């Protein structure tokens, strides 16, 4: 009795068995009881929510069963700490991974509703800037699919990356109010709310140190379910929200906004460090709450065993304060000896590096750290002293090495090198692509690689075949399925078997048919939503990624102006029609990035209206590039632009998405491009330009852009056009900053790769002229894209860093 | 087909038929799917939410059916505009009105849960300061119960009235974060979001005037269901929330908080005007959005008919901008002639006055109005000019009358008298108690009553018998029910029939038994929650209401010190044991109110620890008085203190609650006390002190507190104790401001009513000494409390102001 009567309360029976009748029944229940509406007043958005709640209900039993499972079994837990999780939309993904897509599609059909229309109502959960943010998302999906006891931990931003609008040809930022109509996926957990401390001071009492007189900010966690692919595993992504703890009364209540501002906006910087105190607060905020929750879970089914039960993966140095914080907790609060604590910390943390550009790495001024986090600075100084002691003993006499390896950067404004803090406090440091990891070992982290070689590894990036194939390209996924089955969805290497079809006329016809369907669908979408007309029988040339000088959208710009100038030169000469699409967001304070967007639209303004050009060349800027737009444009792409200066793009992931969806690649030997070319065969790739060794040689003697300008007539013509106002009649000097940079301050040597890039593009169009051969080369690409699935990347992280074994065994 | 297939989507079948099996089934469903939890980790709060969602589901069909009904039938609609709705808790109330209380009680029993415990988790929706806010709430309940097509319209405050804490004997304010764990009762309605304009300027174009260059703030509505008593009617309370429309990017996103601050906190002023611009914004905010929604609904099933279809009731002058706003819309936007528009407006609006104190009435400086609402000020000036033209024609030559009646108050700081704007723009003005309405006609609104007698009415206040009897005193409700049935719950006049039992020994025994049960339960609650010990066999003397000088808690203080001094004087003389309880909140900036709370605790500090006093007298301050505490302490009260200075308390409603729950009343002939004494018979009341005419006579010759001090030795002793530090040893002069006010600046003549109050209290204890006679007098009170049910008040408003007929006919 009594407590035995509570056994009734169980998940036991849900919405049935996963079919049309019960689904309709539940959609209906949600529309009336959850949305408090009826068919006469229900809005399209209401229907979207009704469907989303019905689908979400199917996650619950699994979600509860999975967490119960980890509690019972008690496996080692993996914690992915990141300040970004670029999740995109959740509805379709959930349906696909739960195998409910068809049933929901039919149930919504019988209720007279269009599921595709409804899916379009959901907006992106854009809590990320780009690559690094999307990687965390793909990683969450793969860890679930591989049955790992993994937890994603981040910040629940009220405003994700800004929604970009184009006005007058310029980018305009708009707050991304994604939580306006609520979020049907998350579930707040008040009872796990935790306190995070700031400022204050340190007093050294008999016992040890004490952090006193601090300002408190509460951290309320919101859980979002992350379903693996058809294995009945539902993992959790826990995002923290800032809440005030509990000039006059009114102002005091209005001032609660100050403390809650911590989780207000995602800083829109991609590959760029901005030392704003509010960002430092966000970083400490996610770290402090996360570590408390991790230790709680550890204590609930001493610390010697911590590393055998916990793995903390730092996505970049953003959550690096986890190192000194874990030490603070173990030493100050748990009272362990420093060295035993340090052993535990190193064994627990591992650091992932995503870039080699100096301006993209974190170096916090010590004055900012001493006032905001006084005891963390003290602990960092002690970590530094003991680390420097070790290198000094390993390399006696080498004082300059000590200076280079120090966690503290002396100078006008003393700063703390966070990357150095991470290497010292992690048992594994990793690059995200073979070439990148090697560059780390030879340049920026060389001193560290020499002191601790065992620490450095590589983990080439990947993307999830679920969202990036099954989800976004059903057509491609089905034709691949009719030939080889469905086991590839969680074993991408099986795509290899498609090589056996390279000379199969049916498959060759099908690959091309799927592509043109996608091209047609994308063209329809652009005309409907933006009233933009694009020629579907043109080659879709696409460069989508954040706007950057290192990504060289400018090089792409030089090429399209070349294509235009050549056409005007010889109007009646045939050219492979092209629709050149460039999309991506610029960071608010990045002037050159904003000028590049303006140059792109400016070029289009001339190119797109020249009668002699007509249907032959069209240049368009894809506004507001985000995960959901990627899922639309990537599958309709013919040519994938991956032209960063060799040695600058650590890996890239968009490159992999384009390859998986049937596009041929034109790029440099940079990042993962190297490994992708290796996988498909350089003969099936369009690699061009300088190699890393080539830019290094140019650096040794000095890069003189004038040389290339004096030697290339076609290049001179374009700069002359830019400078004279040909692309900006009403404001002739509009692009003088672009021209000046290119001519005298180009760190990314655009002119040095111009000629080879233009020639390589000539060969791309030569191949496109032969559909049969273009398609056969495409098949050889898709068939070798298997190594780039995040399931592979994750399995390596698991076996070589976390010390846990992946698994595709389903739960009941 | 197609659109005929959507007929399936219907409310048709819900959670069954209203019994235990289906209720358990649904509680369970909600716990797993809505809270995403299971019995092993569910917290008590989770269970509370599970139960609340299950109950809420029963509201939906009715809620949808009711609104559909008003749309089909299209009755005249009544709009109750108020800046406060003191709703208290919703769970029990909903269960009671839907007749689900017993079933939920049993279903939660079988699931091993304690419903009472769970109900205690819900916190008050304290969006009100006191009387005026509670009245709107009681009114919402009665309008539903009387089948009126009524809509409550207000602001969804993020923070209601502050939670009061007592520290060191002083009040400490704490933000009331009532939406922290979410609100299971409300349902946001994004699609009805509306724009509200501020600042800007006015330009007079050919056509007419135009309000241009304004700052926009969006208004998002949240609906809360309000169920009538067992008639299947569910009306709506629509509360507006402020949302920003869509120094750098980051700061710009952080600055969205500024516009959303409008709906952040309820100003904690009770009977006091504070001219803060943020308050003016809140007032315009609720008015502008509300009027747009009202006109939308009007247009969707010309303006001549507006008054036949719309009634706008202004709760005080808070939403008075509705008058100039309705004119702005009709003239500027709908292009109607001024006079036809004015006719429509007056016929549509009616104003309710709640006080006569000058400091409690709204007078907005014109500079504040010209910058924030430039065209409203222009319209107010035109309304003034035309109104003054009418009085001038009605009273030729009377220039001083024009000056007194003007909507504009000249002087150092020109201001707009909002009460005057309301009378001019309403077809009915009303006081809230017979004596109050008459005072309006003879003093403050005299000039207006002389120009338009037909306009002035009275509508004596009431309280709802559902929440204030059935809900809070089940014991009393059941014994009354065993004698006369249940029809009284929506026909309170039937309580009259209990007079037939005044000499019935069973009923007499039962009334006293119910009271002592409540006294016992309250004593248990105070010891559990506050570790406060009170003697259950003492007479519970209670004064709960906001702390004010006009309410004279100080007079009550003088009495308890008298009781103490008399006991110390003659220790061995018998006295009726008393537990004097005083509770209520002080406005943050009201110094005297805060000193009074401190004096109360100070007195307790001495009284409660004197060994010779022992169990005989105990003085306690009930911390954080709010609607849910009222429901607990009022039913356990023996003596209800209603001692405001005659002519100051417009009505009062707590007085009525105490009468309905079996407490005898000690008070002045003020507000509704007059009508309550009339109903039960003054012989069954404890009326004392000066009457209105008596304070007026004192005012004519001058109030000299020194006279009373020189003539009353016992009074002199107390002031001497206060002044010397007897109640504040460590800070002797702590209460010098209280003493100084009483001696020389008492606008409320406390000393003038001291002697009569003390004697009247002697007679109260004389009666208490005789339980049988105390109880019989109590019966005569409860039996005549019927006129004070808000159902009566509302029926009068309906028939004499709104022009609509009440109805108890149930819906299916
Ligand atoms: C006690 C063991 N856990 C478990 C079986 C959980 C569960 O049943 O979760 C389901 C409702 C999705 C879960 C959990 C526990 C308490 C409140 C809320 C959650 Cl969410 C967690 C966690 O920290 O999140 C567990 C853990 O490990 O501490
Ligand atoms: C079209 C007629 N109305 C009606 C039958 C309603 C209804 O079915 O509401 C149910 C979901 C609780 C209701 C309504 C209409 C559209 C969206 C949301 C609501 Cl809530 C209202 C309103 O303004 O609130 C109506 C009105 O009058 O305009
Ligand atoms: C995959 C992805 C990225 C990363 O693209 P790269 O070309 O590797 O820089 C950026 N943004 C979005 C929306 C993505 O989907
Ligand atoms: C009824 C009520 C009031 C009004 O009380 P009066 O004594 O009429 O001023 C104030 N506060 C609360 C919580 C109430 O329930
Ligand atoms: O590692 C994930 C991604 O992180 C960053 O955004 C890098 O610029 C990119 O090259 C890398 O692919
Ligand atoms: O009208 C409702 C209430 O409004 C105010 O709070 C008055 O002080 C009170 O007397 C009245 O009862």
């Amino acid at each position: 009795s009594d407590q035995e009567k509570r056994k009734q309360i169980s998940v036991r029976g849900l919405a049935g068995v996963e079919n049309v009748t019960e689904l309709k029944k539940n959609f209906n229940r949600h529309l009336h009881f959850t949305l408090v509406k009826d068919r006469n007043v229900a809005t399209p958005r209401d229907y979207y929510f009704a469907l989303a709640h019905t689908v979400r209900d199917h996650l619950v039993g699994r979600w509860i069963r999975t967490q119960q499972h980890y509690y019972e079994k008690d496996p080692k837990r993996i914690y992915y700490l990141s300040l970004e999780f670029y999740m995109g939309r959740t509805l379709q993904n959930t349906m696909v991974n739960l195998a409910l897509e068809n049933a929901c599609d039919e149930a919504t059909y019988q209720l007279g509703l269009d599921m595709e229309e409804l899916e379009e109502i959901e907006e992106d959960a854009g809590l990320g800037n780009g690559g690094l943010g999307r990687l965390a998302a793909c990683f969450l999906d793969s860890m679930a699919t591989l049955g790992l006891a993994a937890y994603g931990y981040g910040i629940r931003y009220e405003f994700g990356i800004f929604n970009q609008k184009i006005c007058g040809g310029w980018q305009m930022e708009e707050a991304d109010d994604w939580l306006r109509y609520g979020n049907p996926w998350e579930k707040a957990r008040p009872e796990f709310t935790l306190p995070v401390h700031f400022y204050g001071r340190v007093e050294h009492t008999s016992q040890g140190a004490k952090w006193v007189d601090t300002q408190v900010v509460l951290a309320m966690p919101y859980d979002t379910p992350v379903p693996g692919y058809r294995n009945n595993v539902v993992n959790t992504m826990r995002l923290w929200s800032a809440k005030a703890p509990n000039g006059g009364y009114i102002q005091a209540v209005l001032d609660r906004n100050l403390a809650e501002n911590i989780s207000r906006v995602l800083y829109p910087n991609d590959n760029f460090f901005e030392g704003k105190e509010l960002r430092l607060k966000q970083e400490y905020f996610v770290v402090a709450a996360t570590l408390q929750d991790i230790i709680r879970r550890f204590k609930s089914s001493n610390f010697d065993a911590f590393p055998d039960k916990v793995a903390i993966q730092l996505n970049d140095t953003h959550p690096s304060l986890a190192i000194p914080e874990l030490m603070r907790v173990l030493v100050d609060l748990e009272r362990l000896d420093w060295d035993k604590a340090w052993e535990v910390t190193v064994k627990t943390c591992a650091y992932t590096n995503h870039t080699v550009l100096p301006e993209a790495l974190e170096r916090w001024p010590v004055h900012l750290l001493e006032t905001l986090l006084p005891r963390h600075l003290q602990i960092i100084y002690e970590i530094n002293q003991r680390f420097l002691n070790r290198v000094a003993a390993a390399f006696p006499g080498d004082v300059d090495r000590l200076r280079r390896m120090s966690l503290v950067e002396e100078g006008a404004v003393k700063r703390i090198n966070m990357a150095h803090l991470c290497i010292a406090g992690s048992h594994a440091v990793n690059g995200v692509a073979r070439i990148h990891s090697e560059i780390l070992k030879k340049t920026i982290f060389k001193d560290f690689y020499e002191l601790e070689p065992h620490k450095f590894q590589n983990k080439t990036n990947g993307i999830t075949p679920r969202r990036w194939l099954v989800l976004c390209n059903p057509g491609l996924a089905e034709i691949i399925a009719e030939r080889i089955g469905e086991e590839y969805i969680s074993d991408l290497d099986q795509l290899r078997k498609l090589l056996s079809y390279v000379d199969d006329e049916a498959f060759i016809r099908d690959v091309a048919k799927v592509k043109q369907e996608n091209k047609l669908k994308f063209a329809a979408y652009l005309e409907r939503e933006y009233k933009v007309h694009i020629n579907p029988n043109s080659l879709f040339d696409v460069q989508v990624k954040r706007i950057h000088e290192y990504k060289r959208q400018l090089l792409n710009c030089l090429h399209v102006i070349t294509l235009y100038n050549r056409i005007k030169k010889e109007p009646n000469k045939f050219v492979v029609p092209r629709t050149v699409m460039i999309g991506g967001k610029a960071a608010p304070g990045y002037h050159m990035a904003k000028m590049i967007i303006k140059l792109i639209t400016a070029i289009g303004d001339v190119v797109n209206h020249d009668p002699v050009v007509g249907d032959r060349l069209r240049v368009i800027f894809l506004e507001n590039y985000r995960v959901s737009l990627a899922e639309k444009v990537i599958p309709a792409a013919d040519l994938s632009e991956q032209i960063s200066t060799a040695g600058t793009e650590a890996s890239g992931t968009g490159n992999m998405k384009f390859m998986l969806n049937g596009a041929l690649t034109i790029g440099t030997m940079d990042g993962a491009n190297v490994e992708m070319a290796e996988e498909a065969g350089e003969e099936n790739f369009f690699i061009f330009g300088m190699r890393v060794e080539d830019v290094d040689r140019l650096d040794q003697r000095g890069y003189n852009a004038q040389e290339y300008y004096d030697r290339i007539p076609e290049l001179r013509q374009i700069i002359e056009q830019l400078s004279s106002g040909f692309f900006s009649p009403k404001q002739p000097d509009l692009f003088k900053d672009i021209v000046n940079m290119l001519m005298h301050h180009d760190r990314f040597k655009v002119f040095a790769d111009y000629e080879e890039y233009v020639k390589c593009q000539e060969r791309v169009s030569a191949l496109y002229k032969n559909p049969r051969e273009w398609t056969r080369m495409v098949i050889r690409n898709i068939a070798t894209s298997g190594k780039f699935s995040s399931d592979r990347t994750i399995a390596q992280y698991a076996r070589e860093i976390w010390g846990v074994e992946p698994s595709r065994q389903r739960l009941p």
